[PDB]
């Protein structure tokens, strides 16, 4: 039957990343003061600007690459020990580019993130704000919803709706989704370390 | 249901045995906005696909099959090579030796190949031969996932050929490489851009 995830504040939180690190630059802003957890590590597969900004936040970095295991299988049994021995309460893939394998769902569904930048189940994919752009949509949205096994998939924790104006860009849509996408990532993490979550079928209450 | 994620930019190795003119296809698109760069060209011999690698200031690296015990061995030492230059993606452009299992462990859902004929039609290094040699109106070129040794992996793109009457092997070959050349640098892209998925035998990026 359902799936609880019990309230876990202050949370220890491990984020996934493989990019530019501007979500985690988001929740590192964010996780201050009251905020109910703390960024214990980042984990990356590769070089990147999200490395340098966890180490310039004194946050570890652990690195584990694809071409220094054997295959998927095994790299998805080895970022799944390097995240466990960090015993985070949640993990966030903020820019993460592997897929994350059996292995890790099998520990850490339920309390494992992504965020998205269309109003999930509509426009999965790379190229979701520029698909909502010719599709011709008035509204388009952000998503933060739970990972598993599939690609935007996951039971959704929130989301929030953001207007397409006459005569945007992808570019100048892509930003106005990115500023709603970034609160709700850190409303989202608040309200998991706070209240934890319950999964019934695919719907996820805090 | 197998499923790669998206990897652009992403780092490409070719890997090639002969002519080099997929790979300069290749090259010479793999700029800018594309969502690839070739890093790395391996070759199991000398051939021009490794001098046009050079040329584009490209590393080269070279595993020839007489320089290890067994072709297991060799199969270990390509796949390190390989996995030395972190690739995304590795495409087969003219490559003349079947990768084996320690190969496709490794890359197996991110090795594709171009094959100058409509699969599964005229499969083999004579696809071009054969279907000349069978009397078919029209053939292809087909971009597919590579897999475990002769079978046939997921098809990621065709787009069919015309045969005219009076072709010999070489006008044919010529025209399907038109086909295979823009084939193989769209595909590449799209399985940059977006993945792949596979349900049954069929891909869908
Ligand atoms: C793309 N193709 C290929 C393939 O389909 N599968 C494997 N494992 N490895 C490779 N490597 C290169 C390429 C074709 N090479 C060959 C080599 C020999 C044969 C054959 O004996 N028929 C068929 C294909
Ligand atoms: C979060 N998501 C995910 C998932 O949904 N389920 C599993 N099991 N594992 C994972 N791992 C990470 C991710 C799936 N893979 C990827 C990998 C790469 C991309 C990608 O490059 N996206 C582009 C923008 C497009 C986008 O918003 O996805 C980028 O900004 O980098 C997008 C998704
Ligand atoms: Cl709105
Ligand atoms: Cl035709
Ligand atoms: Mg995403």
């Amino acid at each position: 039957e359902p799936l609880r995830v019990p309230p876990s504040a202050p949370a220890r939180l491990v984020v996934l990343a493989s990019g530019t690190g501007s979500l985690l630059r988001s929740l590192l802003d964010a996780a201050v003061g009251d905020y109910p957890a703390r960024v214990v590590a980042v984990g990356v597969d590769r070089e990147c600007r999200a490395a340098e900004i966890a180490a310039e936040a004194s946050v570890p970095v652990f690195t584990v690459r694809l071409a220094d295991h054997p295959s998927r299988d095994a790299w998805d049994v080895a970022i799944t020990a390097a995240t466990a021995a960090h015993e985070p309460d949640l993990v966030v893939s903020a820019g993460f580019m592997r897929i994350l394998g059996p292995q890790f769902l099998s520990r850490f569904y339920g309390r494992t993130l992504n965020t998205h930048p269309a109003l999930l189940p509509a426009f999965p994919g790379t190229h979701g704000v520029a698909d909502a752009l010719a599709y011709g949509v008035k509204v388009t949205g952000a998503t933060v919803h739970l990972v598993d096994a599939g690609t935007d998939t996951g039971p959704i924790l929130a989301q929030q709706p953001v207007p397409v104006l006459d005569g945007d860009d992808e570019e100048t849509l892509h930003e106005r989704i990115k500023v709603t996408e970034r609160r709700l990532l850190v409303a989202a993490v608040a309200a998991l370390a706070t209240h934890g979550v319950t999964v019934v079928g695919r719907t996820a209450t805090m």
